Parts: structure tokens; C-alpha cells; sequence
């Protein structure tokens, strides 16, 4: 009861991997689904579940009974539920570019598509949260994303082996600048027919006459994606390779995209998604570009920068709703505590927790929900947990 074994749902969405999950964790697959996200977490669409008198429980449920004592009272009277929910994604192929809306235009949207009564549920539905949402990314193994506008001359510097693709192109190389990105931006999402197709194979003649990156990006993604305008979005938009252990925030009004790999994420129970290319889906162009600040952001700002105390390496995050950090374990203890509830994630190694008589083994893979009152347990073992918390 101290401390939880958490039992997960894993989203078998179509673009998971077969055997991500089941190579790193050793978590069984024998009808090779695919193993898209596992989630970590109170949802109420799909809660984690702990184990009582041996039955199991959601743990929503056992949270919204005892909030303040399995939240804390900072939580519980500032969220009044569970912050954050808490990922491993596993993309074995490219997903769609996304924007995030900020808080003015989140609770515009919310508000307005409430007014029109869409249900929460409807594959319409772009707000679920008046708030920004953000998230966070942490690669597992190497992940291969996009992630804001490049530096404008960098920007010029791609697009002029594609100068013949469309007048757009050419309108922002003649001057390269924040609204000429944006007609450009918009201008490639809006092709249509044989204006299209003309700037595909300008893009695909320029794939073998171009080397490295992003142009072997362009290449992973099209298979994917043949037919999307989005091919282009590599050449405005940075594109990293994050290694093990590094991340990166996905600000907002800005245009991201998770390509490949298997990363944490912490993001929320409710998102707010702006499509913005590698998608079938209508996106309302318009309405996209006034959510899109059109800044450059320079790559040696993209990602976090952690901060090492000890043991415990913290990933500073500009909000309240979560907290991130790693924990490297030695086979001497070393106290783990927060003021909130926090979810513990074995990384790699393997770790033992402590709660005075209470003894749990995470293997890597498996986590564990340590409530507010029961902060602070002690960790040992090899390798790295993350937690997921609150500083408040």
C-alpha cells in the first residue's frame, strides 16, 4: 500500500511498433500488436490500476477518494487531480506535425468548439483544455524529430535546390522573413492537384541530388507519406536527433513532430493539437497560421538544459503542472521525496524501493505511484529511474 506497482494500458494505435516495448521490457506481445504508447497515469478513458485484498483498482479512482492525501494539498487545491500523464512512446513510423495553441487562443478554441457542442470525444475535436498544454520529450532510444523554424539563412540555404517547386519558394528567398515564411508555410499546405504534384517532384529530383540531412529525413518520412506537403517542413523546420537522456519542451505555437525512435513523454490528461502536415485529416489553414509564431529557433536552444544535484538530475520545465528528473541508483540508498504525488519509471538497471518495512522491485519498464503521504522512499539498485512530478 506505501508504494504502488502500477499496472498500464498500452494503446495499440497503428503506428506502434511489434516489439519495442517487448526488446527493451520484455513486455509480452504474442498477437504482435502494435505497441504504440504506454501510459502512465490516472486518464479517465484508460486510468493505471494499483492492487488492493488482491483485487486492483483504478487509480483515478483512488485518487478522487483521498485526494488530498494521495496529491498533496498544493495539488490537490491547484489541479484538484493528477497533473500529468506520463508516456513511453514507441513511433516505428513518422507521426504528424503538430501545433500547440497558446493560453489566449486554447481557451478561445475550447470555448468556441463547446459552443458548437462537439463532444469531447469527436475526432473533430482540437481543444480539450482552455490552458496550453505542454510536453515534454526524453529519448530512450535515438529520436529523430522536428521540432520550430529554423534560422531564416538556413531556411534559405535548403530551399534553393527546390527554388522551382512553387512561386512561394521563390517569394520567400527574395526576402527572407517572418511573413514571407508564413505565406510560404501556408502556401505549401494549401497545394492543391497538379500545383502538388509539381512541387513533390521538384522535392524528390532534388532527394538524389542532395546528400545528409534533412534530405534523408524527407526520404524516411516519405515513405510514410507520399503524397503530403509536409515533405517540405524538414527545410523550414529543425530537425533533431536527440541521443538517451537528452530532451526537449515543445513550446507553443510551434510546429513539432515526433519521426522516429521511443521516448518519455509528460504531457496531461486533456491536449490541444493544430495539424499542420503528415496528416489525411483536413486542417483549417488559416486558423493554424494564427496559431504559429514564425520565429527562428536557433538549434542550440532546443534542447533542455538538466541540472545535476547530486544524484538527481531535474529537467526545469517553465510550468507548474509537472516536474521531471532522473535518478542514477547505487547500491547504497539514497532518499527519494516531493511535496506531491510521483510515478517512478525503471530506465535501465533495476531499482529497489524502500518504505520502512515495504520492499518493491522495478524492473526496467515497470513503475510505481507514491502518493503524497508517503513521500520520501528510499532507491537502490543500478541504473536510472525518472519521476514524474510536482515542485509546488
Amino acid at each position: 500500500a506505501s508504494m504502488q506497482k502500477l499496472i498500464n494500458s498500452v494503446q495499440n494505435y497503428a503506428w506502434g511498433s511489434k516489439t519495442a516495448l517487448t526488446e527493451l521490457y520484455g513486455i509480452a506481445n504474442p498477437q504482435q500488436q502494435p505497441m504504440a504508447e504506454l501510459w502512465m497515469g490516472a486518464h479517465p478513458k484508460s486510468s493505471s490500476r494499483i492492487t488492493t485484498n488482491g483485487e486492483t483498482v483504478s487509480l483515478r479512482d483512488a485518487i478522487e477518494k483521498n485526494k488530498t492525501a494521495m496529491l498533496g494539498e498544493a495539488v490537490a487545491n491547484r489541479f484538484g487531480e493528477l497533473p500529468f500523464l506520463f508516456k513511453v512512446l514507441c513511433a516505428a513510423q513518422p507521426l504528424s506535425i503538430q501545433v500547440h495553441p497558446n493560453k489566449r487562443n486554447s481557451e478561445i478554441g475550447f470555448a468556441k468548439e463547446n459552443a458548437a457542442g462537439i463532444p469531447m470525444d469527436a475526432a473533430e475535436r482540437n481543444y480539450k483544455d482552455p490552458n496550453h498544454k505542454p510536453h515534454l520529450v526524453f529519448a530512450l532510444t535515438p529520436f529523430l524529430a522536428m521540432n520550430a523554424f529554423r534560422e531564416f539563412s538556413d531556411i534559405v540555404s535548403l530551399l534553393q535546390p527546390v527554388a522551382g517547386a512553387h512561386s512561394a519558394i521563390a517569394h520567400f528567398l527574395q526576402v527572407p522573413n517572418a511573413e514571407r515564411l508564413s505565406q510560404l508555410f501556408a502556401s505549401l499546405l494549401n497545394m492543391q492537384g497538379e500545383e502538388k504534384s509539381r512541387a513533390l517532384a521538384v522535392l524528390k529530383a532534388a532527394l538524389n541530388s542532395q546528400q545528409g540531412e534533412p534530405w534523408q529525413t524527407i526520404r524516411v518520412i516519405s515513405e510514410y507519406y507520399p503524397d503530403d506537403s509536409g515533405l517540405f517542413s524538414p527545410l523550414l523546420l529543425n530537425v533533431v536527433k536527440l541521443n538517451p537522456g537528452e530532451a526537449m519542451f515543445l513550446f507553443a505555437e510551434t510546429p513539432h513532430a515526433y519521426l522516429q525512435g521511443v521516448a518519455l513523454e509528460v504531457m496531461a490528461n486533456s491536449d490541444n493539437v493544430l495539424r499542420a502536415g503528415l496528416t489525411p485529416k483536413y486542417i483549417d489553414i488559416p486558423e493554424l497560421v494564427a496559431n504559429v509564431k514564425f520565429e527562428p529557433k536557433p538549434a542550440g536552444e532546443l534542447l533542455t538544459a538538466p541540472v545535476k544535484s547530486g544524484a538527481e538530475l531535474d529537467f526545469p520545465i517553465p510550468v507548474d503542472d509537472f516536474a521531471f528528473s532522473l535518478h542514477d541508483l547505487a547500491l547504497q540508498e539514497t532518499s527519494i521525496g516531493q511535496h506531491s504525488a510521483a510515478i517512478l519509471f525503471c530506465v535501465e538497471g533495476e531499482a529497489v524501493l524502500r518504505k520502512d518495512e515495504q520492499r518493491l522491485v522495478l524492473k526496467p519498464g515497470e513503475s510505481a505511484f507514491i502518493g503524497a503521504d508517503e513521500s520520501p522512499v528510499n532507491a537502490s539498485g543500478t541504473g536510472r529511474l525518472a519521476r514524474v512530478y510536482n515542485k509546488l
